[PDB]
């Protein structure tokens, strides 16, 4: 059901708009659009965030948000960024989780519609601990989504490595 | 003056206790001795913690709260981790901070009074973005106090880089 609505502070002065409870801090700005800029987990739940502390909740679709309504995101229009769906299999298990919007270090992504389609989150080192540089996704948008654990750097489910010879790579087992 | 008591969820549970609130997530752990594990940010700021919702908060030293109380860090024996002091030129000003004990990717940290003393914190890649691999402390424990960030992995205080030729460092301009 619902999360506690007692310790909730949701709240947006101009162009920084920020969802928080006492795990989640979520927050979007507006530049031009509003974008979701950053979310850091203390831990990682599983309820719905309620209605009365949502901004532009309106005419929302699930599919969306960034954050997955199933682990507490919010059901809002601030909960999006331009070429991302909503990230079920996003490395959700970890700890520390801050998710933003820049490049895993030593990688980058190439918008290409060659790409793969959307699948688990894919950490960039192997198994082993050899870094994966290069990345691409279909039509996702730069910078790329980016989640940042106590375990190494991943990315959003649009994001696929490009890979040249055999690898074991370290993906999500979570479906949110 | 204090942060404000009625957004704040405190509370331990046998042997995992956890300050909280809107911004910050803190949790201690017990395993033979009670020890912080890990501290989440959604953002810094500047008021003290309230005593009210402060666990073990007799008898407490300024020096060894590992989150400065100057910026809200608990005044509580549960913000401690032996063999580290108050870290209040922690790299404060980056976003998105993660503070726990382990390691920062491809380094090593040695124990050893040749190192030099507690300084500003140092990020493991120099200005040019060369890895740091080798650091000391003169007698901290491991696993290593490390910060997390938008910008890269620092180490706390007592750990110094180990350098044998000229590198220009980035560190912490912080003074909590």
């Amino acid at each position: 059901d619902e999360c506690d609505g007692a310790i909730i502070g949701t709240a947006v002065k101009g162009h920084v708009a920020v969802h928080s409870d006492l795990s989640y801090w979520i927050e979007s700005r507006y530049n031009d659009t509003w974008k979701l800029e950053r979310a850091v987990f203390g831990e990682v739940k599983s309820c719905t965030w309620p209605e009365t502390h949502t901004l532009w909740g309106d005419d929302v679709e699930e599919s969306e948000l960034i954050i997955p309504h199933t682990i507490a995101g919010p059901k809002s229009k601030h909960n999006r960024r331009e070429g991302y769906k909503t990230q079920n299999q996003g490395p959700w298990d970890e700890n520390g989780i801050v998710l933003d919007f820049d490049y895993c270090p030593g990688t980058k992504v190439t918008i290409t519609e060659d790409c793969s389609k959307r699948g688990p989150s894919v950490r960039t080192t192997t198994d082993s601990g050899k870094l994966i540089t290069d990345w691409c996704c279909r039509s996702c948008s730069l910078p790329p989504l980016r989640f940042r654990t106590e375990n190494g750097c991943w990315y959003g489910m649009e994001i696929r490595p490009v890979m040249h010879d055999e690898t074991t790579l370290v993906r999500s087992q979570v479906d949110a």
